[PDB]
C-alpha cells in the first residue's frame, strides 16, 4: 500500500486556477486536482505560503477544501526571500538603509507576522503545520537585496523560537545559490546566540534572556535542493535534523542525480513543487520512467493531458483531464521512482521510509 505525502504543493498558484501568462484559460480545477492526487496514492500534501499576503491565501484556501479535498492539507506560513520587501534596482537597493534608518513599518509587520502564526497555532486540529517558506535566494536579487533577504531571514528564525509552541514547529526553508550565508545564519541558531540589540523589538512580544537556540528536536527541511556535491554535505553536517526535499527539478542533470544518491534516504522527503519541476523527455531523470514504462506496466502521464485552451470542455465529464506543461501532486510515484532508481532502493521501501520519516516531521 504505497502512500506519498507532497511537502511542496504550491497549491495558490494561478495555474491551478486557471490563470496562465495572466489570462483565465479555463475554471480552477483544484478540486478534481486533488481527486487525481488521492487515485494516484498522495494522502497528504503541505501547501506553500511564500509572503503575508500568500499565507493568508493558503489559510483561506486549505479551510476552503477542507470538506472536498480528498487529501489531507496542511500549509506554512512565512515570507519567502522573493518577498521580504513587504517588510520594509534603486528601490531594491535602498531598502535596507531605510529600514535600518526607521525600523518602525518593519517592527508592525514583524508583529503582524507572528500574532498570524499565534493565532493559527492556537487550534488542536490546526493546519498551519511548519514556518517556512523563508530563506536565501542568490538567483532573485532582482527581487531583494541580500541585505534585506538575510535580515528578514533571521528575524523570522527569531520569531519562530518566540514561544514554546512555535519553537517546536519544523522549519521549511529555502535555499538557492547561497549555502555558506545560510549555513552561517542557521548555525547561530544550531549553537545558540544572544541578540542584545533587538532592533526589531521582538522580545517586546519566552524569555527575557535574548538567547536565541533551536530545540534538540526542531526539524529543519530544505525544500527543492538543487545543489552541489559540497553544498549538500554542509547542509547534513549543519545538524541531524537537517533534512533535503528533493523533487523534479533536483533530479534534472546526472551531477543532480549523483547528488540526490548521497543523501542519506532517511533524511531525503519527496515533492512536486507543482505546477513547477515537471520530470521531463530531456531530464537524467526520464529514464527511469521510460524504464518503468516499459517494464512496470507504469501510466506516463498518469492521466491524459491538453492544452490549456482544451480543459474547460472536459471539465463536465467525469473522467480526468491534466494540462500540459502544469506539474501536478500526483506526480509524486515519478520522483519516488526517479529516487528509488538512483539510489539502487526498492520502490516500496524508499515510499515507506519517505512516508514515515515526512509524517513524523509534519503530521
Ligand atoms: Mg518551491
Amino acid at each position: 500500500p504505497l502512500k506519498y505525502y507532497d511537502i511542496g504543493l504550491n497549491l495558490t498558484d494561478p495555474m491551478f486556477h486557471g490563470i496562465y501568462n495572466g489570462k483565465q484559460y479555463h475554471p480552477a480545477d483544484y478540486v478534481k486536482l486533488l481527486e487525481r492526487a488521492a487515485q494516484r496514492h498522495v494522502k497528504n500534501a503541505l501547501v506553500t505560503g511564500s509572503s503575508i499576503a500568500e499565507s493568508q491565501s493558503a489559510i483561506e484556501l486549505v479551510s476552503s477544501v477542507k470538506d472536498l479535498s480528498p487529501l489531507k492539507l496542511y500549509h506554512t506560513i512565512g515570507v519567502h526571500p522573493c518577498c521580504v520587501n513587504e517588510f520594509a534596482e534603486a528601490y531594491n537597493e535602498s531598502l535596507y538603509a531605510k529600514v535600518i534608518s526607521n525600523p518602525s513599518f518593519a517592527q508592525g509587520k514583524l508583529k503582524e507576522l507572528y500574532d498570524l502564526m499565534n493565532q493559527q497555532a492556537k487550534p488542536h486540529d490546526t493546519s498551519f503545520r511548519s514556518i517556512g517558506e523563508i530563506g536565501l535566494d542568490y538567483d532573485r536579487f532582482h527581487y531583494s537585496s541580500k541585505e534585506m533577504q538575510k535580515v528578514f531571514f533571521e528575524e523570522q528564525l527569531k520569531i519562530s523560537c518566540l514561544n514554546d509552541k512555535l519553537s517546536s514547529y519544523p522549519l521549511f526553508l529555502h535555499m538557492r545559490s547561497a549555502c555558506d550565508d545560510f549555513v552561517q545564519i542557521l548555525e547561530r541558531f544550531v549553537v545558540g546566540f544572544t541578540d542584545e540589540k533587538d532592533t526589531f523589538q521582538l522580545q517586546k512580544l519566552s524569555s527575557s534572556s535574548g538567547f536565541y537556540k533551536f530545540h534538540p528536536d526542531r526539524k529543519l527541511v530544505v525544500h527543492s535542493f538543487t545543489g552541489s556535491a559540497i553544498d549538500l554535505q554542509k547542509l547534513l553536517n549543519l545538524s541531524p535534523n537537517i533534512f533535503i526535499g528533493v523533487n523534479g527539478c533536483s533530479l534534472r542533470t546526472e551531477e543532480n542525480l549523483a547528488v540526490v544518491k548521497q543523501i542519506p534516504t532517511e533524511r531525503l522527503l519527496l515533492e512536486t513543487d507543482a505546477p513547477w519541476c515537471e520530470i521531463k523527455r530531456t531530464h537524467a531523470s526520464f529514464q527511469y520512467l521510460a524504464k518503468y514504462q516499459e517494464v512496470r506496466d507504469f501510466e506516463y502521464p498518469a492521466f491524459k493531458s491538453v492544452k490549456k485552451n482544451k480543459l474547460a470542455d472536459k471539465l463536465n465529464a467525469e473522467e480526468l483531464y491534466m494540462v500540459k506543461g502544469r506539474n501536478e501532486p500526483c506526480n509524486m510515484e515519478q520522483v519516488a521512482i526517479v529516487v528509488s532508481e538512483v539510489k539502487d532502493v526498492d520502490l516500496a521501501t524508499l515510499i515507506d521510509t519517505t512516508w514515515k520519516t515526512t509524517c513524523k516531521i509534519f503530521g
